């Protein structure tokens, strides 16, 4: 039987005997993602070029407005906003949402794949809503995932029931369920990181990557891929297996990627798919944040690959 | 004034006092590219999944093949998808030879990586009965070439003698809008692009050049690395941002990996028309005289100062 | 604040403390309607004409399959099917749906507006579901409405809370709420019927139309409009006011339109909009059907216009 | 073999050994029509209703056609239903063609989602004078091309030229007009009549008598069916596809009719005649009227020839 994201979300909410608030949140996010996709694919660009005589900001506006009007949220943290956004009293629900509305858009001028990343938390205290409600470890996530605006548009949604992938059919604006309860390969054959900054690598990263290129045994060297857009690289890791790295170094002891709306959602998807996600020192999902924009190192993907990295990392610890 | 690809192609044909045959070819190709984009973005996939109770690379080849055949402008067609050249039936023959990759990068379409269509257009040069040999011309001889990138948005890059022009597909109206005119690549970039998984097989010249990008001998900032693994995506980035793209020979691909006729030559033509460079290491890509329609070539291309720097390192290793 | 069909249907179900079954029904119908619209606008027609080297049937298949897979229905009545469809036991819910999947499609060859009409009943009994469960008067409707595939695509949905109109934004495949709690004009200035049957008209119809052309109170004559597609003509009646008539004639002595999936849903929309719908002898919604494809005469629209027709009708007994 | 509007127009221009100017005109119009279709179907309406936290369609449509035709470099004089005076194209963009068009016909009733359309007629400038409004004052029989786009259940472009009438369906998945009906001809006699019978009290006696013959046939035949969408493009297209007759005649209150000669009557009359149909004012062929004002009105009775001819017999019977 055919299944849509709308039908899937609703049925999961009915199974859980929810009140319907999270379902409305998720319906609203889905509508925003379709609107971002339409804009990313440049529908209407002819009018900008005068036929009748901003993208990251627009994407942030779509998600903010759709989530606010769901009546399901109370605190919203965006890559694009300096402070947490507090929902007006009359529209407050119980959920906290952290999101990157257009990840990878810094290089959107070359039409590289971009994406939307989100993580949904339940507000934990009855206090007046504030940034502190967003300072939860990723292990508290209720749902998380991403939309990839690639060759096609796909929404990957992870919850307690596992990871499910929905393809956007732009003819009818419906996300069609195409991959159910997806699991990552135990060991991959691809490594992904920016090797241009090798002179800054921690010695452990240098040694691990050298082992991927010059394997000590009779195995084939891994292939390399680095799109430079986190959603594209993490999605490829999910589909094909392997390892994605944005690790710490001495000039960046906490990494570069942001914990709340990049690392934690992707770490959550990975673990629900049977993968792993580490800072080197601990699981990404166990980090307790103190700053809504704080950075975290991240190494994620197939467990045998992540564990091999940790073996090398501890050798230099 | 707004300009569409349709209007742009027609006016170039008018200025050249052509008979309209090449205009019909390019209009047919534009229609095929829009149909491929729609399919690549999965329009109608719900029907495939049972909403009412071909492979993408094969469909794309069928779209390009049929639109070019029915243009009456072509006589010989070479596709990545076909072992032998397709010879157009006599009554539909025109004078052009088209080599193309209808869905470049589609081997990894399962992870929704950017894919593209690459094409190069030659005039038939021989007066013989049309055959596979008519596609064996050096890239030197191209009349027009370019690619469609099905990335975050769909763009067509078209190169001819008048230069390189970039058109964005507006999917609301199915129209290619001219958005970047007479494009030129940066003289020198800050990004290098290659699969470093083959580091163990690199010739010394490639190894040293990449070492220079990571550890600059002059203490400037290291280049950033990018490698999508889809040639159209990596080359388009090289065009837009500058830098260098490399697919050199390795042990699995001793003649290189990329295909000369419908990957290297079109991209090399776009690059040179944009003020860039494209070399095999030994010679300009466009000077290679092919002997086989699916033959491979090593390729190093992008900003002129970056390729020239590579070539100096190459000469240092004889 | 923006509102979608998805969000509106979900919120009405929450206010009603429903189990979510009707919501799944309506979302499934929403998906089918977008797919029908896509096909009606001829998306993909180039593939039929050889670019790479039935509509009424497809429309029925879309509605049938989406409703079956909702797990919300037990009996399905379509204009396209001789007998009622009984849903298999594992997919049964409690709702009975009568629909015309592509109303007006007989003239789709001239690109006239066409539509989808639907009416939803609740099955209350523990008997095994059968065709007889669809033999209900329209006053039993839980929800009803129509999708119009006209110059744009609009879904009109009627329930106890009133009538609401949703515009399909095809860039994102989302129905946008654009007209809330719609009420029809008390009196219009347009009458709609096929005057080609003037020779067969009952004396009451003839006299009523004479009053529209030569007004007894010295008012200006009504304008005439007859698209010949029931959904187009009735939607215009809703938006602009006035009257729509399909009375008995010699080829159709019980009228021509179908009671179950044409007259009843439109009569329901009209009454929920403050309008009226009569057979001449009684309200459409009070007719007790004996055959799922039985026909009925219908006069519907603005209340003053229908009441005026009924005055003429009562004059002729 | 599949054929698109772009390819068909280009090949017709090649067959005629044209310079390509008319081809550029038509490509530009095709682009405008796709943009109108997109807006008519309400793409992006979610943004107007606040999804991220403005012109009426008839104005946008006029702006689209005006700008696309200007930038074709193929036109010199433009007449629109929306503009009191003809637009004279600035010198650097001038071509030889005169275009009269209605950018969104029937749009006054667009609020009920009734079918709407675009109508156009293309002339060559005949005078050696500086271009002016007078260059649009040509009889319809001078038309080089004419036709219409109907934004109905699907969007179709009907294009008439000397080679006949051809119908192209817009495939919105790819923005291509697909040739679906070639060298169209209308039925010799139909079974539908189309006019606003609510104003029967104002009818001319000939019209009254003719419509009476359709409802109460004297020859024991079946009465005609009635259809009246109230959008000219929709009613005329149905007349082309199914046959029959469409009427907006002159009456006692409107001695010149209501529809506009230059950009409503002439193009539809031209399409009709190229399809083997007829189009008359009652007194003469629409295509023979020589206009004196670009917004002048004309009565129109058009469609299947046996029906128009029957109408004219009744009309002449009443002198
Ligand atoms: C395990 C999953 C996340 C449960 C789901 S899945 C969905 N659509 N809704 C819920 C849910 C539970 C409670 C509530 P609520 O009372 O806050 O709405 O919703
Ligand atoms: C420099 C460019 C390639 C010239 C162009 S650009 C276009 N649309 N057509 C032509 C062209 C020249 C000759 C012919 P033809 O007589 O084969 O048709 O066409
Ligand atoms: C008055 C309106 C129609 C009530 C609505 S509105 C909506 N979306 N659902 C319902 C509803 C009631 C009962 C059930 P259920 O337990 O069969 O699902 O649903
Ligand atoms: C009979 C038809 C109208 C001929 C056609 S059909 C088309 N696409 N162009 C032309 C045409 C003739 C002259 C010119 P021009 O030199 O003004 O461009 O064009």
């Amino acid at each position: 039987d055919v299944n849509t994201l709308t039908r899937f979300v609703m049925e999961e909410g009915r199974k859980a005997r929810g009140t319907g608030e999270l379902t409305q949140l998720l319906n609203s996010l889905c509508t925003a993602v379709k609107a971002i996709s339409s804009a990313v694919r440049k529908a209407g660009i002819a009018h900008l070029y005068g036929i009748a005589g901003k993208l990251d900001v627009l994407s942030n506006d779509l998600v903010m407005n759709m989530l606010k009007s769901s009546f399901a949220t109370c605190v919203l943290v965006s890559e694009e906003d300096k402070h947490a956004i507090i929902v007006e009293p009359e529209k407050r629900g119980k959920y906290v949402v952290c999101f990157d509305p257009l990840d990878g858009s810094s290089n959107i001028d070359c039409l590289v794949s971009v994406g939307t990343i989100f993580g949904i938390y339940r507000k934990k205290s009855t206090d007046e809503p504030s940034e502190k409600d967003a300072l939860q470890p990723g292990r508290n996530l209720v749902a998380a995932g991403y939309a990839l605006y690639g060759s096609a548009t796909m929404l990957v949604l992870a919850m307690d029931c596992g990871v499910n992938c929905f393809m956007l059919d732009p003819a009818i604006g419906e996300f069609i369920l195409v991959d159910k309860d997806v699991k990552i390969k135990k060991k991959g054959k691809i490594y992904s990181l920016n090797e241009g900054y090798a002179k800054d690598f921690d010695p452990a990263v240098t040694e691990y990557i050298q082992r991927k290129k010059f394997p000590p045994d009779n195995s084939a060297p891994y292939g390399a891929r680095y799109v430079g857009s986190m959603v594209a690289d993490v999605h490829r890791t999910l589909v094909y297996g392997g390892i994605f790295l944005y690790p710490a170094n001495k000039k960046s002891p906490n990494g570069k990627l942001r914990l709340l709306y990049e690392c934690n959602p992707m770490a959550y998807v990975m673990e629900k798919a049977g993968g792993m996600a580490t800072t080197g020192k601990e699981a990404v999902l166990d980090v307790i944040p103190t700053d809504i924009h704080q950075r975290a190192p991240v190494i994620l993907g197939s467990p045998d690959d992540v564990l091999e990295f940790l073996k090398v990392y501890e050798k230099h610890s």
